[PDB]
């Protein structure tokens, strides 16, 4: 009774039996599918607590010992007296690890024991919040050779207002609307723009700003904070053999850190946990250059490259999107910023499948998320079959601050 | 009712179609498991039901909704299946239920072209002979010298107990797959298992790589007979590119008719185990899957080669650049032979309009998210961004087991 799961490709059957442990529920009933949606009490904070103490002593081979009787006895009895609870240092470590570990649509998961987590939770205003980020920055950016890191602020609590910070993401370029109706830079953060704007940032007029940051204390409104240019590195882009393709003046950013989403460990929720990891050449090629409510370059390139783009027959599109992408990873390669292509990281995305079938009995995994954008069936996740379900801990989206 | 929005424009429907859908699928609020290849794994009262599930959209669709000879049919099949456990249907119903069918596939990118239909009853066929004519009447009707036709032929009905009509091929023309010495595969690695048995059946196999098997024709309880395709019956296109020169030289070739005959086509609770139905190709399923897929014919590295790629790393792209080319030529070939193909840029973006149509008509539509969005170029056809809800209607096209 447990999902049978198929790769077409090699041939090979696995049985998921980690889904049965669904700790949630999702969008989809027998009788519909919803799998391509976007956006799919103390005896229960307890219970919530409880599992992932449990977990947390399974891993380290230590579990229903002494010290995993006291530490049950003690969170028990910590939110009988306060109402809620405090994670060791090493259940945040563990806690952040397994959030990475069972995001169902992260091609990136093979690295998920390898994150660093600086923990924030000593942090006390928005000036102070500021440090941690860019420290955050600077050890992820590390000169071009990009590692994994997440930091954890204050969790929610009770009589206290959240840390937040109100940026999709810490390194994000401005968006200005023209009268034209269009938009110079980039039009995803056409909104985050305002808000800074009507906070007092002195905008520019350029297709790569980077954005200033708004940070946001407890009880208190968010304060603007400019990034050191020094600390953000970006890349010029350029292709290996079209020069006139770095006339197009285009650039893009070393470190993706997300920094809205809301980390949930063991009952507790931090809403403000920046991490970071390394791109997938496919997010700034395909995504970010050329969706048309993006950047949407890819007529213009086509153009340049004299494709027939008055027929969809003649592939110009394809075409033009496969140079993109090659611009992007040579640009990368250049600059000696870490970049995955996405036939490297789907290899290594099978490899985690085969990992966690043997370690968990399984994986979830967001087929329509973990498949690439462009060239889908040359990589080896097309042909796998894939069971997507919930697990904790988690990253959860969370609605807007405003 | 599910609220679905298409993030490239922001447009939001409510698919209440989906309210209908009885067959339940293998997703549970748990677990998601809408990328499984086959989610529906594989009594007179029951029968009776889904009968009259039938008759009554039929008339509905037609506007004059009950009354006239809705009650004689119904009385007509009360009759019939309390008399013989069965029924039969007439024609308009079955054309009916034909086009509903193809309409409800949630994995098909061309049902824009749902209305029109070309059906041929064969429902009076009793021989292998008599289904080899039937066939290659529509192989003729269907491929009209390359204008291609949207066509559908269905043979008898299961009856209760004994033998089916089955063709055994799982399209009506493919090319053969021969193994050898060191465990690889001539021709088509796909249709091994269907030249294993027409080789053992008394069939004469081939020397080079793309071989037209020969038809494995089943009547009832009779074992299946071989027909060989008369050779001009089976269009051909070979493959050039408009301008990579030494393309043509790899002597490739694609057949003109997609003709799937070996699933089930479901009507009122009556199971057609024989009906093959054909359309015209999307230049992708013959050059993405056909060609490139690793255990088809696998040409993805030697046209980078010939294009002078650097194969030693995947950074170069150059599974992504031969690819296009190898589409490229698909296209190219089949236009200068004027065979009817459609590109997954046309295909898809029509495809969306099906979707504007069918909110209006019947408020919803049943699409398959894995299967509608393109193999390549996904994120740049209008369908990927656009959210889709899948289910199951009925009338159907089902899986079916093989016959053997
Ligand atoms: C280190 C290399 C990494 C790579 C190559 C990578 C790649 C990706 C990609 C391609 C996506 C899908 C983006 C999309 O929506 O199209 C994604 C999503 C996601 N990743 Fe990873 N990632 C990496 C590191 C990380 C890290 C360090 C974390 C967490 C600590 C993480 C957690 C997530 C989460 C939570 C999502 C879900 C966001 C969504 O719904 O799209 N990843 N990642
Ligand atoms: C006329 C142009 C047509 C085009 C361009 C077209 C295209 C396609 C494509 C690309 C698929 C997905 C193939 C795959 O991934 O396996 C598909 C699937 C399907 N189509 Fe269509 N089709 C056409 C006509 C028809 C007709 C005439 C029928 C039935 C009378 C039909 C019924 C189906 C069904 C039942 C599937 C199920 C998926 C499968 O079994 O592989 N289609 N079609
Ligand atoms: C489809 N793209 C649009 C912008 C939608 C989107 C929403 C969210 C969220 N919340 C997050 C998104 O990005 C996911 C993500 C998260 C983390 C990543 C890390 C750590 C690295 C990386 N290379 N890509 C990531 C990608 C995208
Ligand atoms: C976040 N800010 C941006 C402006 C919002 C957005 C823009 C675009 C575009 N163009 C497209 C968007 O849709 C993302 C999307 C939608 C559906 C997807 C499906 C079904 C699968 C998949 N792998 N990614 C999707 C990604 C969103
Ligand atoms: C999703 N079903 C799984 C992949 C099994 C399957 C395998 C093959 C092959 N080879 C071919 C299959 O059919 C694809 C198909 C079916 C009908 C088509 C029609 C009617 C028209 C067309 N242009 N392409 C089709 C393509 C299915
Ligand atoms: C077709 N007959 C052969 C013998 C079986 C097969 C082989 C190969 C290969 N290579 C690849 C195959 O892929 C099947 C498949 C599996 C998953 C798919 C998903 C998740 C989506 C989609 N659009 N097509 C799929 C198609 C099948
Ligand atoms: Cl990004
Ligand atoms: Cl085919
Ligand atoms: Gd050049
Ligand atoms: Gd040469
Ligand atoms: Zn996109
Ligand atoms: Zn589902
Ligand atoms: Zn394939």
């Amino acid at each position: 009774k447990f999902p049978r799961v198929k790769n077409w490709e090699v041939g090979s059957i696995t049985y998921d039996t980690l889904s049965a442990q669904a700790q949630q529920d999702g969008p989809c009933t027998p009788r519909r599918c919803l799998g391509s949606l976007v956006f799919p009490a103390p005896e229960q904070l307890l219970s919530q607590a409880r599992d992932f103490i449990n977990q947390y002593y399974s891993s380290i081979k230590r579990s229903g010992s002494q010290a995993h009787e006291q530490r049950l006895q003690e969170v028990e009895a910590e939110v009988a007296a306060t109402g809620t609870y405090q994670l060791r240092e090493s259940e945040l470590v563990f806690g952040a690890k397994q959030a990475w570990r069972n995001a169902p649509r992260c091609v990136g998961r093979i690295q998920w024991g390898k994150l660093q987590v600086f923990d924030a939770r000593d942090c006390r205003s928005a000036q102070e919040m500021f440090t941690y980020i860019c420290n955050h920055i600077k050890y992820a950016t590390n000169r071009g050779n990009l590692r994994s890191a997440i930091t954890v602020f204050p969790q929610r609590c009770p009589g206290r207002g959240d840390f937040r910070i109100w940026n999709s993401q810490l390194v994000r370029y401005a968006g200005y609307r023209q009268q034209d109706g269009s938009v110079r830079g980039d039009p995803a953060n056409v909104e985050i723009t305002e808000l800074c704007i009507q906070h007092g940032w002195t905008p520019g007029n350029g297709r790569f700003d980077v954005l200033p940051l708004l940070l946001q204390a407890p009880d208190e409104p968010p304060e603007l904070f400019l990034l050191p240019p020094e600390l953000v590195l970006e890349v010029p882009l350029e292709h290996p053999t079209l020069e006139w393709f770095a006339a197009l003046g285009l650039r893009w950013y070393a470190l993706p850190a997300v920094s809205n989403m809301l980390l949930e460990i063991g009952g507790l929720e931090f809403p403000a946990a920046p991490f970071s990891g390394w791109y997938m050449s496919t997010e700034i090629g395909t995504r970010n250059l050329c969706d048309p409510h993006r950047y949407n370059i890819l007529e213009d390139v086509a153009v340049c490259m004299d494709l027939d783009t008055r027929t969809t027959s003649s592939l110009w599109k394809d075409k033009a999107a496969v140079e993109i992408n090659v611009a992007v990873l040579h640009s990368y390669q250049l600059a000696k910023v870490t970049i995955v292509d996405h036939h490297a990281a789907t290899a290594s995305f099978m490899k985690h499948l085969e990992n966690e079938q043997k370690a968990r009995g399984g994986c979830p995994a967001d087929w329509a998320w973990i498949v690439p954008p462009i060239s889908g069936s040359l990589t080896p996740v097309f042909h796998q079959e894939m069971v997507n379900y919930f697990l904790s801990p988690a990253f959860r989206y969370q609605p807007d601050p405003w």
